[PDB]
């Protein structure tokens, strides 16, 4: 079970200023909520040895932090203190509709960035609303008014292969394949190749990139919390994105 690895005590360390009035999401995502959510996806937190599964939950935290960190510079206890702070895309964001036979928009919907993994787009939330049995085409509300929910959709993300493209589940859990097109690449196992697999095309293979730099600080952080040692391969700087 996944809270043998991760206590309330881990989760609110690594997610220190969540709660901070200054967060839009404040008092949203709670211990509980993830708990519920990670006990659904069979293997999550709970492949391979401690240390593999302490691994797995400091870059899922890590990735979904930067997903939607409130941080800065010199924010109180650094920018790595400040994950978990928006629930929603900032900016003002359209309606994300790409339409789809299979998964349709909804009328006066907008499947903008939600929850830990910011999902976007109905054919996303569609896909996900199948997997999780939830009504997330015609209610995408939900991953940012429902904690159980918001998670399940950031967890089904992590857990999911795109063809060629590993879950991040695989790569974090070191039982990820790399094909000779990935050596070929630059795409060496590591929490690189997770970034790659979540932005690769915006963050992967242009050098030096403060996101990136953004995603490994958190993953650092939230390794030395479940006290293992970060792994190798930390960035996607020399790695080309997944086409
Ligand atoms: C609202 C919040 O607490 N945090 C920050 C904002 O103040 C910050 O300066 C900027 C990037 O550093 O984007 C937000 O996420």
């Amino acid at each position: 079970d996944v809270s043998s690895i991760i206590t309330s005590q881990i989760f609110n360390q690594m997610l220190l200023h969540r709660n901070d009035n200054a967060c839009p999401a404040n008092g949203f995502y709670s211990y509980q909520a993830f708990i519920n959510a990670a006990r659904k996806f069979s293997g999550f937190g709970t492949t391979g040895d401690t240390n593999t599964r302490k691994n797995e939950l400091a870059a899922f935290f890590g990735q979904t932090s930067h997903e939607t960190t409130g941080g800065w510079s010199t924010a109180p206890d650094g920018p790595y203190a400040w994950g978990y702070c928006f629930k929603q895309e900032q900016g003002n964001p359209g309606d994300y509709c790409v339409p789809s036979s299979t998964y349709p928009c909804a009328p006066g919907k907008k499947y903008y960035g939600r929850g830990p993994i910011q999902i976007s787009y109905n054919y996303n939330y569609g896909l996900c609303g199948a997997a999780i049995n939830q009504p997330l085409l015609s209610n995408p509300g939900l991953v940012a008014s429902d904690a159980d929910i918001s998670f399940e959709t950031a967890i089904w993300f992590w857990m999911t292969p795109q063809g060629n493209k590993p879950s991040c589940h695989a790569v974090a859990t070191g039982q990820w394949n790399p094909s000779s097109a990935d050596q070929a690449a630059g795409r060496v196992p590591g929490y690189g190749v997770i970034t790659n697999i979540i932005n690769g095309g915006v963050e992967c293979g242009q050098g030096e990139k403060a996101e990136v730099a953004n995603r490994i600080g958190f993953y650092q952080r939230y390794c030395s919390i479940f006290g293992i040692s970060p792994g190798q391969n930390l960035d996607c700087y020399n790695q080309r994105p997944f086409s």
